[PDB]
């Protein structure tokens, strides 16, 4: 990295206003004979808690939610891109719009920084920046690939999965995105399931026994008393048989096979934790349900949680790895012993160079 | 001008999910030291919930100062009990709300701060069966009819109903009481995440309960149709939580005679899109008015016809899912009458601590 980047190189700062936080970036690139973007990389990064969409929008509220947000960045006169995503699409567009007019009003107030556009993202284009980030940083978009990668994505409160996929006319349109890069043609099928992001799956599980660590207290007063298989079958009653995840994506995914599986995520931190035992950055959906399931949800809640200091969402380890099985396994219909890769959460790779990338097709 | 100067005062807070109620009521005793004559002499409602701030001392400072400062009267106790926003919270995450409060009262001088807890849905489910029967004057003598109590809230909802003492039925879920020199035993249930807002957050994608080409957040339109919301909001209460395995039995063998609403049906009822008289309503009217009054509108159309009215744009899957959850969940007839609060009372479960701690 050269010292002071965007006095080199063109710059942009792209935010991810997700449901648990926002995460502002600001990456360099240079561009090729396209003007496409090529060597990104990332010059600064600041993630926030809570979610924007978590905040009361007014004026007091916004100047400090966005002052803490980009104040000390290091360079302020580039282009910003803000997208919002599924907290916000929680919103009715009524209420959303408060919360842009006072961001619109707060970036006019200034005369550093270029607000490009500020908007809720669908989950789709979500899905389709989170297939190209990955893929961006696996450096597969250069060529023509021999195999298929799939991306899943899972947030606060939604999930995405995104795959190879032709052009299907009896699919809505909506799923499927065809675009053209570095002189490929490329044709995805994206889905967003709102609503089974871990935070709003979770809270319809709360009371579930077999979801909790032995003698975990359950908020309506009984004990818990984990069990992975148990919880993971009342999981995929949500997925199924009020999402329908089954019938969706495993006809798709039949005929359309993924042959290598990258996920960014909260599924990131849990493969993560000392209580899990994975190599080379993958899993397999049995491998995470037994361990959990051995480890997390036949466990004392009080020795767990003694032991496990620094493992802030420990409380919910056993619903989270029934939780995973039900979604890959049971909804999306992957092999349960098929690896799944998860990038390393130090690397903060969200699906924001997406973006740098697509805004330039 | 002051009650509390010649009768007992407290004050109690209701602090849900969607905001907070502050309650002042004055009582007498009657010889075992029981309430009565319990009269509300101050409220004040605030937004948005506890659980939903950030907890330091800065921001409990603000959410406190703003529903506490302004009441005609203080020096009286009181009890800040929250429900179904903080159960949504791990231990470890409310305590941190706690510890602030605690400061906070320790801090000044014209407030007794007596207990301030989340209580399970079970002990607010017990409350809300109290309030009500206290308002409808039931508790002073044996009835003659079953009174069952259903509150519909943001994140939870309860139902609570006459039910003799069962071996076979978790203690957690049974509740004795003595008061007022009778004996009267319930059934207490509470559904967390079938509340209005969490339940919601499972089918924006769904096109049957929203008004035509109503933009849901994933780029599809609205194509209403109540029936079919309905029984999607059926897969959430049944397939998912069970609801009609653990309250149709029970019902069954212990019938109610009269049913009382509150919560955000209240409100929905009592809206300008729907038509009810008498405080009451049938969940086949509700379905019905929702699938032709909303469900079956252009949504774009109906929403500059009706501009006052935040929620407008959930009356489809609202009255949907309070269907699925009465009629497919509790096995309510759809055409049994359920008397519904109305909204201007806020009438919530608190007059059932003024009346509990003293049994
Ligand atoms: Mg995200
Ligand atoms: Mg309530």
């Amino acid at each position: 990295m050269d010292t002071n980047p965007c006095e080199k190189h063109s710059c942009i700062a792209v935010i991810d206003a997700g449901s648990t936080g926002s995460r502002l970036h600001i990456y360099s690139y240079d561009t090729d004979d396209t003007n496409t973007p090529i060597h990104i990389e990332e010059i600064w990064n600041k993630k926030i808690k809570p979610g924007f969409a978590s905040i009361q929008p007014n004026s007091v509220t916004i100047d400090a939610y966005l002052t803490m947000l980009l104040a000390d960045a290091p360079i302020h006169n580039i282009p910003v891109y803000f997208y919002a995503t599924a907290g916000m699409r929680l919103l009715p567009q009524s209420q959303q719009k408060k919360y842009y007019d006072e961001l619109d009003y707060w970036f006019r107030q200034q005369s550093q920084w270029q607000l490009v556009e500020a908007k809720t993202i669908t989950g789709n284009d979500e899905a389709l920046f989170d297939w190209l980030a990955v893929n961006y940083k696996l450096d597969t978009l250069k060529s023509v690939q021999n195999k298929s990668v799939g991306v899943m994505d899972m947030g606060g409160a939604s999930v995405q999965i995104v795959f190879p996929m032709p052009k299907n006319a009896e699919i809505s349109k909506h799923n499927q995105v065809e675009l053209n890069i570095y002189g490929q043609n490329i044709n995805l099928y994206v889905h967003s399931f709102l609503g089974l992001g871990q935070t709003e799956m979770s809270h319809q599980f709360l009371n579930s026994p077999s979801c909790f660590a032995n003698d975990y207290p359950l908020p309506d007063g009984e004990s818990g008393q984990g069990n992975a298989p148990s919880c993971k079958e009342e999981v995929t009653s949500l997925m199924n048989s009020v999402h329908k995840v089954n019938q969706q994506i495993q006809p798709l995914l039949a005929l359309n096979p993924v042959n290598e599986w990258y996920s960014i995520g909260g599924i990131s931190n849990l493969a993560s934790s000392q209580l899990f035992h994975f190599e080379n950055s993958e899993l397999t959906n049995q491998s995470l349900l037994q361990q959990g399931d051995n480890q997390i949800c036949h466990q004392q809640w009080d020795i767990l949680n003694g032991q496990y200091p620094d493992d802030e969402y420990l409380y919910q380890y056993c619903l989270l790895s029934s939780y995973y099985y039900a979604l890959m396994v049971d909804g999306y219909g992957i092999n349960p012993n098929q690896t799944i890769h998860y990038i390393p959460p130090e690397q903060n790779l969200d699906w924001t160079i997406g973006v740098v990338l697509h805004r330039a097709l």
